């Protein structure tokens, strides 16, 4: 019974780990995710250090191994090149990035369903560009800008079109508000501000050509 609370006081530092310990031969089983191979190592030495442990199976999974691999997939795959996975901790994996379409978050589904090993313990956290242009679109129009236009890729709104001299202050009330949506990084504004035809007319008229 100390020599549970002996291996627990070990192996509670690495979250999922668990094991079986066969008391016969005295073999301890370990499985379970380590962040990578340097806590990996120091897991093994200290169970080895344990007295009444005479051999290890080891079956523990390097996470960073895991996520290193598949983000070389992806890398030679032109369709998914700007995508990429993580692990923010032991048997937690994150793939994140931008897709153009419900399309290919489709084809990456399926992709990482032929070559991923973990996906119960996977978090999708992929934008999708045609998703937040319709949320970008949608606010432009709630606030009196349909008039306004907007394009999105890779974390960056372009907007462009023309507003009424009036409307600069609302204007720039609603392009703070769309910097705070879902995956965007940038807008870059290249609308125009049109001034009244009726004060351009009379700018005309008082100064000489």
């Amino acid at each position: 019974i100390d020599l549970i609370h002996d291996i627990e006081h070990v192996i509670q530092q690495f979250p999922t780990v668990r094991f079986t310990f066969n008391k016969n031969n005295g073999q301890l089983f370990l499985i379970g995710h380590v962040r990578n191979s340097i806590d990996k190592s120091e897991l093994l030495y200290k169970v080895d250090a344990l007295s009444f442990v005479k051999s290890v199976d080891d079956n523990v999974i390097d996470d960073e191994a895991v996520w290193q691999e598949m983000n070389i997939l992806l890398s030679k795959n032109p369709e998914f090149k700007g995508i990429s996975m993580q692990s923010p901790e032991p048997g937690i994996f994150v793939i994140s990035g931008y897709l153009k379409t419900e399309e290919q978050a489709a084809c990456l589904a399926d992709y990482l369903n032929l070559h991923f090993n973990y996906l119960s313990l996977l978090d999708n956290k992929v934008i999708i560009e045609s998703q937040v242009m319709k949320a970008l679109a949608g606010h432009l129009v709630q606030s009196g800008f349909a008039n306004v236009h907007v394009s999105f890729t890779n974390g960056e709104a372009v907007l462009t079109g023309y507003i009424n001299n009036k409307d600069a202050d609302k204007f720039r009330t609603v392009v703070q508000e769309l910097q705070d949506i879902a995956g965007i990084r940038a807008v870059k504004n290249f609308v125009v501000l049109l001034p009244a035809e009726e004060g351009v007319i009379d700018l005309n008229m008082r100064y000489p050509g």
